[PDB]
């Protein structure tokens, strides 16, 4: 769910409030997403969005009541490393992987303040 | 919470249904507990019970709405190893530790079918 993803980014980037720092960034970070990513961080978000889309196609996900945003899964952060729990069922394990890859990506790319709340008339 | 503890024991003992195998065992495994533990597994349960008691004394726990049984915390199981998440707050981190130590203990001691549903008139 959204809360585990928030916690994953803080595990990788301890100094951030992700929901504040990464939501509404570029053409992909935030609900939805269209166009050409404006930068590398925006590219991370595009991959993550494709990952959730991939996930929804999954038979194990279509059976669940909740979508990738409210689908709680299990993970741990210890020493700034993320571990998706083996207790997660197929769908949850897939989302956890999507979220874990994005958190790592976020922590590896430059952040451009100018792309925050990006004028979606540039997407 | 009770559900994470259940999941922790299965992480260590993949062949079990803990709620079925370990509840109602000896004088300590299960809600409550009094007397002299009947065996090593029962001793594991006594330590775990003392651990929750310790936890409740904790200032950070007394502030919470829920007791150790319904207090959700975060952890992962990967390769049969348990990791308490660093996202857990003081109280949750303490319970997770209590639960993790008990799961490991359970997996290290012999199980005696004869102590199941132990005649609490022997406690
Ligand atoms: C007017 C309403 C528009 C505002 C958007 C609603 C706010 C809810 C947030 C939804 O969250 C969208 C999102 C969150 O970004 C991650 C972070 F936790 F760090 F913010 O998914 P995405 O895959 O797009 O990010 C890569
Ligand atoms: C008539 C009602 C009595 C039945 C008991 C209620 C059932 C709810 C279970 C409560 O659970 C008690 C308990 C669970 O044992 C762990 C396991 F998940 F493996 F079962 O805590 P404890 O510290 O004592 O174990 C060491
Ligand atoms: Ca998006
Ligand atoms: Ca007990």
């Amino acid at each position: 769910a959204l809360w585990q993803f928030n916690g994953m980014i803080k595990c990788k980037i301890p100094s951030s409030e992700p929901l504040l720092d990464f939501n509404n960034y570029g053409c992909y970070c935030g609900l939805g997403g269209s166009g050409t990513p404006v930068d590398d961080l925006d590219r991370c978000c595009q991959t993550h969005d494709n990952c959730y889309k991939q996930a929804k196609k999954l038979d194990s996900c279509k059976v669940l009541v909740d979508n990738p945003y409210t689908n709680n899964y299990s993970y741990s952060c210890s020493n700034n490393e993320i571990t998706c729990s083996s207790e997660n069922n197929a769908c949850e394990a897939f989302i956890c992987n999507c979220d874990r890859n994005a958190a790592i990506c976020f922590s590896k790319v430059p952040y451009n303040k100018e792309h925050k709340n990006l004028d979606k008339k540039n997407c």
